[PDB]
């Protein structure tokens, strides 16, 4: 598909059983999900965004479904306001920028 | 072009007939630049991501040429970590995600 950006690039991911709200994001090297109590392994990590930077936890090989299309990666789980698909996955589901 | 995202999408730009690099995002509503200095009368604002709150100078009707191609629209400036190109302007230069 192609989006425009009108309006935020929102769209919805599965992860689990769980159904979200997702910005398509290419100015995010990660995904960022908001807090979800995820199963499996996890180590801490600190965030920088646009205010400052927060704590988040990294869950690594999490299946995701993007739009239909499948993805598995690196999923930082913390108190976010918006869930955001980062880099790492967008090229996983053949997501390009175009002009 | 069509821009993949193994790496930033970093860009290019060309403001005040100064050359930045900056980043294209559509995870991000507006334009929103390093400190520097434009002309112009411009408004106090505040903007909240990840991280919290910090105030930026917004500058109206401002030129940018991205990659080439150009852009006139709002500006903000203030202590963002990167250069971040938003859709107010994304939209503009014809920008689509496309997967
Ligand atoms: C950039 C501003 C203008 C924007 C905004 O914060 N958007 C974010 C997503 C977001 C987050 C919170 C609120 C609203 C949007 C998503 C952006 O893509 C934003 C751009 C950015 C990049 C680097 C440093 C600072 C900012 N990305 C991010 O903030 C995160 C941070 N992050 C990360 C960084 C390091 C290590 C691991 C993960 C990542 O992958 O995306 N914004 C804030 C004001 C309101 N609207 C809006 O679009």
């Amino acid at each position: 598909p192609q989006i425009t950006l009108w309006k935020r690039p929102l769209v919805t991911i599965r992860i689990g059983g769980q159904l979200k709200e997702a910005l398509l994001d290419t100015g995010a090297d990660d995904t960022v999900l908001e807090e979800m109590n995820l199963p499996g392994k996890w180590k801490p990590k600190m965030i920088g965004g646009i205010g400052g930077f927060i704590k988040v936890r990294q869950y690594d090989q999490i299946p995701i479904e993007i739009c239909g299309h499948k993805a598995i990666g690196t999923v930082l789980v913390g108190p976010t306001p918006v869930n955001i698909i980062g880099r790492n996955l967008l090229t996983q589901i053949g997501c390009t920028l175009n002009f």
